[PDB]
């Protein structure tokens, strides 16, 4: 039989938008948390050619064996599909990325120029491109696509990342793509005696209406595991924590409590790893958890030393221009008393400029941010043209 584990990688699916990369996440899975997340197990027959090979069921009768499928691992899909700031902590959890363009249209369409730079920003790079729909255009008009995809990559760091070419409406070389998957998005290595750090991005109070009050359930909190482990029973707590204002004050007091039950998708788990959306029952106060109140948190065993901080300096790097519709637009260097958007793990906070130099700059945040590690990625948005764009991005010095 194949073992029933959490998934160990998270893969993020993007896409101009479309009728394609929901459709394609459903063709490969056959699928609380919620956010356009599907899990699926991968496996391979041992005595069979790739790509038909790969399965996702412990199953090899569709290549004339009994026998039962060697298991790979399990992953997980975040589907992309508005505002800047989901992306962005979408953007967060990926360990891999999957790039949709539609064959049918010119490559590359504006919205696929913008997520590609956007996923060079956040640092994702183990990716694929996909060629969905080839299915409605010629082998040769498909060639011709893939080599404008090419020439558009030559040079950048995506240079070498695979292009693959499917149907998901009509389930085409389906099992290239999850090859490509194996081959292109390996799990990354985790050091499990890391401090255990997990990003919040969803916060419920699972308690229906007309429960006994006896019966109550305390909040739960959804998110990814980013490093460590976590386990049941563990004291844990949640940073910044809870916003308190004193007359004319405001300060952050970091929320203690326990984690009663870990949970990926309808399995119950003793303990959580990273990889996968983990909704995680505690002890507290359904109030303090209800409708997302703890969106843009971490949270770490409760004896970490964690700084919470309001000012920071970030080691950073700008582009040189913005995608935009319908102009590419320039990129002016910072300046002092700007304000910006900054990206951090699961959180994205408004901060004012105080530094400017070269390579860092300094900001004064309107809340303040939990750094768990030195040198975490940060994402830099300004208000260019009324919206939020990702002009660049930065590692957090401590």
């Amino acid at each position: 039989a194949w073992p029933k584990v959490q998934p160990e990688v998270n893969i993020g699916v993007v896409g101009h938008v479309d009728h394609g990369k929901t459709t394609l996440v459903q063709a490969i899975t056959g699928i609380t948390i919620k956010l356009g997340y599907a899990e699926t197990n991968i496996g391979v027959c041992e005595s069979c050619k790739k790509p038909e090979a790969y399965v996702t069921e412990p199953s090899c009768k569709s290549c004339g064996s009994d026998d039962e499928p060697k298991f790979l691992r399990r992953i997980s899909f975040i589907d992309a599909p508005v505002l800047m700031a989901t992306m962005l902590s979408g953007a967060a959890l990926m360990d891999g990325a999957i790039l949709v363009v539609a064959a049918n249209e010119p490559f590359p369409q504006p919205q696929t120029r913008e997520h590609f730079v956007a996923l060079g920003i956040i640092g994702v790079k183990n990716l694929i491109i996909v060629q969905n729909k080839v299915d409605v255009v010629s082998k040769e008009e498909a060639l011709s696509q893939y080599r404008q995809i090419k020439q558009f990559t030559k040079g950048t760091w995506a240079e070498n990342v695979p292009i693959i070419p499917v149907s998901a409406l009509h389930k085409i070389n389906i099992d290239s793509l999850i090859e490509g998957i194996e081959e292109y998005i390996k799990t990354p290595y985790r050091d499990l005696s890391q401090k255990p750090v997990m990003l919040v991005i969803r916060s419920f109070d699972v308690n229906k209406p007309g429960t006994q009050f006896n019966e109550l359930k305390g909040g739960v909190i959804g998110g990814s595991i980013i490093q460590g482990l976590f386990k049941v029973d563990q004291e844990i707590k949640v940073l910044p924590g809870l916003r308190v204002e004193k007359q004319g004050k405001v300060s952050y007091e970091p929320i203690f409590t326990k984690i009663s039950s870990i949970r990926f998708g309808d399995e119950e788990f003793k303990e959580a790893k990273p990889g996968g959306l983990v909704a995680i029952g505690t002890y507290l106060d359904p109030s303090l958890t209800k409708a997302d109140n703890l969106l843009g948190s971490i949270i770490t065993l409760a004896d970490a030393e964690v700084p919470v901080l309001w000012n920071i300096r970030i080691k950073y790097n700008l582009l040189e221009r913005v995608v935009g519709a319908k102009e590419m637009l320039k990129v002016d260097p910072i300046r002092a008393k700007e304000t910006l958007m900054l990206s951090v793990g699961s959180s994205t906070t408004l901060g004012i400029v105080t530094s400017v130099k070269k390579d860092e700059i300094e900001v004064e945040l309107r809340r303040p941010v939990a750094v768990w590690s030195n040198n975490i990625r940060t994402v830099i948005s300004r208000q260019i043209a009324g919206r939020w764009r990702m002009i660049g991005w930065g590692l957090v010095e401590i």
